[PDB]
């Protein structure tokens, strides 16, 4: 299958994201310094294990080289001080783009103030995320940092149907759309994430991704890890049961044309990359019947066999 | 996915198979007494550890109870003598339907002849398979046994592309095709398996399944285990990498609306059921979007969380 809209393919410091099914490999987004991450000893001051963090980043680079799946790092923090330090470390110790991420918007806003309108921030930092409850001070922070790419979290607990994402992105009635809000902040590139409520509802998330790509052509993706980790019935079963269940959840959106996955903690990268690459390879092989051309030779189909 | 044709749903000795995506859970088909199966001490005579075989069958029943995925046993043999004994064992030690499977048509036919005319065989034995090399002797043996369900296997190296596999199924030119052959044998229920040439082309396998369900409405599925076990680069990585890659392969057809998977050796059931059930749960959550109703309460969506 193909989408009618011309697909936007962004190039974020060399990472290509978007396209028609099978054109580009899935972009994989692994979390670091998340709540409970054992490499963080003090999440307020940002005391973390530099060697362990570097080893995760090097592992990510190695797996990416092996499969062809590009990576963007999801950098989480619980305080301005911590997130600032984490970002400084990531800037120095990988080349990847990264999500500036926090549960608390004020942590993201304060970290942007510290980082400043640095050209490297413009090129590599992706704001996670412009969401339903965005504030004007947030948009001001984004603009003052000169950011160009954001995740648009097109999710509303009051708007669970896929088609509603037209409404969240474009606006409806007196509500500014999330795309319009992002554009007011100077964002030019929109990674659309419809949100995941729980494992089962990943199918609605994926349907939303399909509506977005079909009608607007923005890259579409999602973050099913939190749902998977809340699935104690599976996680407690150990290896390889947790990993194959996780693989089924994380690959599902890709099978319906999604472009990127936030797969949770980076420690799971070794199995996530192997599963996702498999799915990507099968999808691109289908291109041979559809006439879609691979956009890069650095693709799982050409690498993993 | 919702398919164009009215779907055929079969009830094979209590196993429902077929339908629109999300109607019924995936049917899982595990192999026993395959070449190299270590519980078999003599594959020519069909001598095996009956307790170990029963333990596999009991595990299958337990997993099926856990997830709601029904099971059919893939009973393999390399000799008439062996396959006859295996069938007799399966008849007595489970209530499940089963595939009468051999790579050798002479073995299938000989075994089938040994089993006579038996209503229990007619209800539970699924012929694996009507394939490109069928003979009139074979069709007549099937008719004598009074079988009503067969796997219709479009695996052919002269039919690589999906449409070529559909030509093998429906007939073309001077060939009646496999469905027509099966009907001459008195088969009334068709489990269509387009074959798996290799891992990447599982997407072509799946496209063939899609065309089958689109045009004919027969249940569709496939058997990707051999392709996965021959994937040396990924198998060499060990656990859990091999299993997650396997899970990506085995779940892919289900994500595109397929009805059953022959998942390989029964010893892999514990991880296969967990992956497949996950995919099934997500698909059934889509039911409201597609206009589909669950056909049973015994579905992963209602059991695995
Ligand atoms: C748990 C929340 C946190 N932040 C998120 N960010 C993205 N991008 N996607 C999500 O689903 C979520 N979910
Ligand atoms: C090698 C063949 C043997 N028999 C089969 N039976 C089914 N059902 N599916 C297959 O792929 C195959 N492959
Ligand atoms: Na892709
Ligand atoms: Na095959």
């Amino acid at each position: 299958f193909k989408f009618t809209a011309q697909q936007h393919v962004y190039d974020i410091n060399g990472v290509k994201v978007g396209g028609q099914p099978g054109e580009y490999p899935t972009v994989l987004i692994g979390s670091i310094f998340y709540r409970g991450h054992k490499i963080v000893s003090d999440g307020q001051k940002g005391i973390f294990d530099k060697d362990a963090a570097k080893a995760l980043l090097d592992q990510e680079a190695e797996l990416s080289a092996e499969t062809g799946n590009p990576f963007i790092i999801d950098v989480l923090g619980e305080s301005v001080e911590a997130l600032t330090k984490y970002v400084e470390f990531i800037l120095e110790n990988t080349t990847a783009p990264f999500l500036l991420d926090s549960i608390s918007p004020d942590v993201r806003v304060g970290a942007l103030k510290n980082l400043g309108k640095d050209p490297e921030i413009q090129k590599r930092l992706i704001y996670n995320s412009i969401e339903e409850h965005y504030t004007e001070e947030e948009l001001a922070a984004i603009k003052e940092a000169g950011l160009k790419t954001a995740v648009i979290l097109a999710f509303s607990k009051k708007a669970l149907k896929p088609n509603a994402r037209i409404d969240l992105l474009q606006g409806k009635d007196d509500k500014e759309g999330l795309i319009a809000a992002a554009k007011r902040a100077g964002i030019e590139q929109f990674l659309v994430d419809p949100g995941v409520l729980d494992v089962a509802s990943n199918s609605w998330t994926t349907e939303a991704i399909n509506v977005v790509k079909e009608q607007f052509g923005y890259p579409g993706g999602c973050a099913p890890s939190n749902a998977v980790y809340l699935w104690k019935k599976m996680r407690s079963k150990g290896t390889p049961f947790f990993e194959v269940a996780g693989a089924a959840v994380f690959t599902y959106p890709i099978t319906q044309g999604a472009d990127f996955i936030l797969y949770g903690p980076m420690m799971n990268a070794p199995w996530v990359y192997r599963a996702i690459a498999t799915t990507d390879a099968m999808i691109a092989y289908n291109n041979k019947l559809t006439g879609v051309k691979m956009g890069t030779t650095e693709h799982p189909l050409l690498k993993i066999f």
